[PDB]
């Protein structure tokens, strides 16, 4: 067992091994880590067990988190806690590498090249391609959870800008049956903002954002509408759509046209059509930096636990099964 020491930073306690020193808030603490020279966050979890709902909550993110083996997604570099035994055990501190800063506060400068573009949408895409072949939906993609570094390289994760400004339009509809290229669509906000230099959906309200997006996408057609069970939704999906239409083209003159073209193949409203991240990485777009065989899936992912009902004991328990039995990889 190392040596813990303590520590307040800002009203918050924060005991950790002294391998990490120098800890800065940036709750999330940046610290370097002694063992390797190499500076990284610090991630303490609120009150984990407070309630079923967070212990729970706790479970899944410690096991994603040990799952996510990427390059372009947030890795697990340590796991610990101060307690000695599962009966004072109640707190978690979870580890990754220290990013240089957000895909926000790298647009607030000037427009990318294309092919920075080009780039920073094929590591998304690369990133997401893995995620999803573990049936995991990050349902959260914006730029403030896309971390790169000095190296213009991509790795994303999820903070516990506008979510919805990024959101798939049936995700804010609330037609529960989400499938994974709700990511996509998200990507799709994301690289029109990286070539435009503007967020394309600007909204105020949910209801703003649905007018602003059925104007670009167009009235739900036959083929989506026959999918609506509800018919109070698919009229109010119809009255949504009453605002003067707006075309792609227009939107993003300039650009690349294959970029536009993966674009309108990323911002469709059916989300049954929509390209996948595997499909997208082969698009044309992408020649430059596509290649089959660096493109990796996930290991089968075991999250039977979701569909579990238990005590905040027991999944705390559980928890401190997976924090014990973490080892660090090379
Ligand atoms: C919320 O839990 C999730 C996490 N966890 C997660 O993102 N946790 C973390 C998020 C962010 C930082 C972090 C914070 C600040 C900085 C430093 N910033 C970098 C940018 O510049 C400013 C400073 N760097 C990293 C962390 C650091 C250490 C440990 C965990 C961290 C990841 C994922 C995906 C794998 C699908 C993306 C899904 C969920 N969802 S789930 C399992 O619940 O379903």
């Amino acid at each position: 067992r190392p040596t813990f020491y303590r520590q307040e930073l800002n009203k918050t306690i924060w005991e950790v091994p002294e391998r990490y020193q120098n800890l800065s808030p940036v709750s999330v603490c940046a610290a370097f880590d002694t063992k390797t020279g190499h500076r990284v966050a610090v991630k303490k979890l609120s009150r984990p067990f407070q309630s079923i709902i967070h212990a729970k909550r706790t479970y899944r993110e410690l096991r994603l988190l040990k799952h996510m083996k990427h390059e372009n997604v947030i890795g697990l570099l340590d796991v610990f806690t101060p307690a000695r035994s599962l009966e004072e055990f109640n707190d978690v501190y979870l580890v990754t590498h220290l990013m240089g800063a957000d895909l926000n506060n790298i647009v607030k400068c000037q427009k990318l090249t294309d092919d920075h573009v080009q780039f920073l949408i094929y590591q998304i895409l690369r990133g997401l391609k893995y995620i999803h072949s573990a049936d995991i939906i990050h349902r959260d993609l914006k730029p403030s959870n896309l971390a790169v570094n000095e190296d213009c390289e991509l790795k994303i994760l999820d903070f516990y800008v506008a979510t919805r400004w990024y959101r798939a339009p049936e995700i804010m509809l609330n037609w529960m049956h989400y499938n994974q290229t709700v990511d996509i669509w998200s990507v799709g906000c994301i690289m029109a903002e990286l070539l435009t230099g503007r967020t394309l959906f600007p909204g105020t309200d949910h209801i703003d954002q649905l007018k602003l997006i059925l104007r670009l996408v167009g009235t739900p057609g036959a083929e989506l509408l026959k999918k609506i069970s509800s018919e109070s939704a698919r009229n109010y999906i119809q009255s949504l759509t009453q605002m003067p239409k707006m075309n792609f083209a227009n939107v993003f003159i300039g650009a690349n046209p294959l970029a536009v073209d993966l674009l309108e193949k990323m911002l469709v409203l059916d989300s049954d059509k929509r390209i996948t991240a595997a499909q997208a990485l082969a698009h044309a777009y992408f020649a430059q930096y596509h290649d089959p065989d660096d493109e990796p899936v996930a290991d089968p992912y075991d999250q039977s636990f979701e569909s579990r009902d238990l005590l905040i004991d027991e999944w705390k328990s559980l928890t401190y099964d997976e924090v014990i039995s973490f080892v660090p990889p090379p």
